[PDB]
């Protein structure tokens, strides 16, 4: 397996935005969960949505897009809070077990 991109490096938004990063990822024929965590890493979000545990209200998403090797990274009306490292994560779930990670993107939320 391939580490994922994660894009743009640096990300600026006004604390109320929108803010997405695109996840890029090309997968082999086997089976895969893409985790967003922001950085010890804390999971935002996944690809395919989780569906065992039961579901959870949140202001992150994750989305492939009809490409099927991008996938946004959303948060909705960001914080100032929310400013920090993130990243992308895949795991491979077979034929081995792995995590490759992206580097790290930044997001910047500044003051109205
Ligand atoms: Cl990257
Ligand atoms: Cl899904």
């Amino acid at each position: 397996m391939n580490p994922p991109t994660f894009s743009p490096a640096l990300l600026v938004v006004t604390e109320g935005d929108n803010a997405t990063f695109t996840c890029s990822f090309s997968n082999t024929s086997e089976s895969f969960v893409l985790n967003w965590y922001r950085m010890q890493p804390d999971k935002l979000a996944a690809f395919p949505e989780d569906r065992s545990q039961p579901g959870q209200d949140s202001r992150f998403r994750v989305t492939q897009l009809p490409n099927g090797r991008d996938f946004h990274m959303s948060v909705v009306r960001a914080r100032r809070n929310d400013s920090g490292t993130y990243l992308c994560g895949a795991i491979s779930l077979a034929p081995k077990v792995q995590i490759k990670e992206s580097l790290r993107a930044e997001l910047r939320v500044t003051e109205r």
